DNA sequence: CGATATTAAGAGCC
DNA sequence: GGCTCAATATCG
């Protein structure tokens, strides 16, 4: 199919799963506390090569995507 | 289905 | 070359 839901940064892909890891911290959190405490906790995070591959992998799947974008339209 | 709220890196729309 | 993308939780 066409028109995909775009790819993502290696920062999305963490704060996913650092939202869980915020919200066992601090009960009122959702989404936009855990976007500024992943601002702090993203700054200080080398080594971020899961993140880094989780994001090109869903930018080569992106590309296969959007050439059907193509074909379509 | 589309609009509100916060933060980032990559390659696309036409 | 200005605009585009989630992720989670709710209402028009």
């Amino acid at each position: 199919s066409d028109k995909p839901k775009r790819p993502l940064s290696a920062f999305m892909l963490w704060l996913n799963s650092a939202r869980e890891s915020i919200k066992r911290e601090n009960p009122g959190i959702k989404v936009t506390e855990v976007a500024k405490r992943g601002g702090e906790l993203w700054r200080a995070m080398k080594d971020k090569s899961e993140w880094e591959a989780k994001a090109a992998k869903a930018k080569d799947d992106y590309d296969r995507a959007v050439k059907e974008f193509e074909a379509n339209g």
